[PDB]
């Protein structure tokens, strides 16, 4: 199957795979079992920003959440991700829906990935800022439900042509390039990313949220990997 | 056939086609006969860097190139490249060797394109840097005799294992991701270009030069292209 | 006196003065009877956003301004600044009213300044980005009645406690530091600067409008350039 | 006396003020007897690279050190400098020698500084990157001996007319802006500092090194701070 590494904004309690009895933000490696969690005061309806971080050098993996008017929640997890993950991969963002649902709308997306050599050039770096996603973005592959062009957003999960979320809906966008994220000669290798989201429901028991995840290259939508397994994971183990 | 926005750095005079009675920069606009040229004093075996910059309120397409110790060349053509290119392309390096050679080595490459919208929220970006080509570079697609990885270096054309140059040798480097030059709400876009290159040959007359280009993005070597034609153009039209 | 670059948006033509019979954004050398300007729709009560460019390879100072769902509007002069302005300079927000007022609010400020030298390791650069500014802003300097830290906001000219601007007024915001517009060595040198502006009048005339401006690094408000003078001209000459 | 947080470069090891009996990077809080060293395999007369690297989610303090050809040292440090420093602070280079002589000069050196808030529009930034220095660099403070232009380069230690290292000399540089490193609405704040130097001695025993600091505004070279407390610490405490 395919390799993960994810930080989820999981806005439905699933207490029998390990959630917290409320809203979180996680860090995920290799399983939908958070490694770590932290609670995560979600708001139907408000446009939210989250903040993810990593290097080489402190091998931690650290994400932020706000809004506007609120305060931040924040998880940190000590991984060393050449060990979890190839040297190339992909960058996505991921929803789903089940019987809860939510609008998974993305306004913004930005990534920064540099490696530093011990060369006196020793800069190499990837980095993409969308704000507005048009009907045919060429530079992000779309898999599952997701679409881009709707009020110049990106739509992980299906939504009605009233703005109306949909059940039991999976989607993902990967940045087209793969981004390479160690180099034998690097002495330093950062990443961060930062998304504004919009997840609004009707109902007051909202799911399941939204993953930025890096993956091998190749990887696709699990079988079955709607609602709590967020389009990641091809079971809950 | 392909469309080609190319700046030429061209080593070999061809009078018939057009080139002055010496090496020059170009802007090549679907035409290898350049729109505009200026003498280049290129020296065989020192690294040279290149700069292009272009925005679409000016519509002016520029180029400089300079050594260390050295006074730079600059030239410039009026054109508006929404009305050349397609809303997508990708950006490439080519060089070419004939019957006279050289190295056409690539020592960084690096390329910022920006579309700023009407929006408050209104910046979009990609930006890449390479200091150091890997053997396996996922993120360049690499087209005829151009390998990676020699030195840390892109060889856009053949050279022997004693980094000697190979005549009748055509290679180009496309960046995997497309590009988006023109978007409908952008208010301004710009973008810019730079490289260090290599350019050596045993010969009193090296040929046939590098290029900085962007195309379709199914751009393909032309037949025939080797030379004169900089792997960039089917004839000399 | 001062030696003054700026990019005017002018709320109130002053017609004596050259001004066209309506808001217009222009290009000021040295002098408030602008070299060029274009018609500006401009928006009561709208925040908009204004950028600036400028290369020395092309020696053209461009400006475009939009608001949301609005056209823009472009201006371009053909100025060499190297000519015009000293090596070393400072770079500022300046506004003015007069008998006529507006609030003069800055949401946001960035600039970016890059020399590319001929050398290999060739590049030098100045940036900024401010979208909070706070009651203490130490690296700003304010001049007249430019106030910071009311909203996260920067306030060119007086607000009373409750929003309402005040006639009268002038106030202006340089960054701290010194910025190296020309090097001898330098192949390429590129500024770009953005702000947000919201600029609100009780009154059907708001006056006198926003200016970015380049100028000496000692420079003042002139004597009595509260008004049509913007806060960078001693008189209309 | 002054605030100083600072990562050492230290050429000469001082085995009574807590230096391993080695050339080491450390990590300096308020006082010369680092937090935390690392062996350096110091190269006479090579050109060498520092990166430093600290954001405050993980509060870390991080540094690598290398040379092209040759294996990394690094050394991270636990630390919230939100509750070592002031809000409001300037960054710089230190150099001395003593008895113990080196050259201490910096051929490049850029700084990011970072603040992102719970706002929409959530990003502040500071870069400079200096890559070539002239006789007369208005953007930088240079204190005691340090002097700018030879060569393009920043001399941080007195240099005789040919390239000759002089004893019993101490010089900063402080970009001359002061920088906003917490503000209340700070969800993230980051920096990283790079700079390139050559430390070159005709002695078997170069002294004493090279510092990247961070300090109060107001920071001046503490008296008798030549030698070992590399123009920062007023004392071995
Ligand atoms: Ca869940
Ligand atoms: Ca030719
Ligand atoms: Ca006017
Ligand atoms: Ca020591
Ligand atoms: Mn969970
Ligand atoms: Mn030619
Ligand atoms: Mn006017
Ligand atoms: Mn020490």
């Amino acid at each position: 199957a395919d390799t993960i590494v994810a930080v989820e904004l999981d806005t439905y309690p699933n207490t029998d795979i390990g959630d917290p009895s409320y809203p979180h933000i996680g860090i995920d490696i290799k399983s939908v079992r958070s490694k770590k969690t932290a609670k995560w005061n979600m708001q139907n309806g408000k446009v939210g920003t989250a903040h993810i971080i990593y290097n080489s050098v402190d091998k931690r993996l650290s994400a932020v959440v706000s809004y506007p008017n609120a305060d931040s929640a924040t998880v940190s997890y000590d991984v060393d991700l050449d060990n979890v993950l190839p040297e190339w991969v992909r960058v996505g963002l991921s929803a789903s829906t089940g019987l809860y649902k939510e609008t998974n709308t993305i306004l913004s997306w930005s990534f920064t990935s540099k490696l530093k050599s011990n060369s006196t050039h020793e800069t190499n770096a990837l980095h993409f800022m969308f704000n507005q996603f048009s009907k045919d973005q060429k530079d992000l592959i779309l898999q599952g439900d997701a679409t881009t062009g709707t009020d110049g957003n990106l739509e992980l999960t299906r939504v009605s042509s009233n703005g109306s979320p949909q059940g039991s809906s999976v989607g993902r966008a990967l940045f087209y390039a793969p981004v390479h994220i160690w180099e034998s000669s690097a002495v330093v290798a950062s990443f961060e990313a930062t998304f504004t989201f919009l997840i609004k429901s009707p109902d007051s028991h909202p799911a399941d949220g939204i993953a930025f995840f890096i993956s091998n290259i190749d990887s696709s939508i699990p079988s079955g990997s709607t609602g709590r397994l967020l389009g990641l994971f091809p079971d809950a183990n």
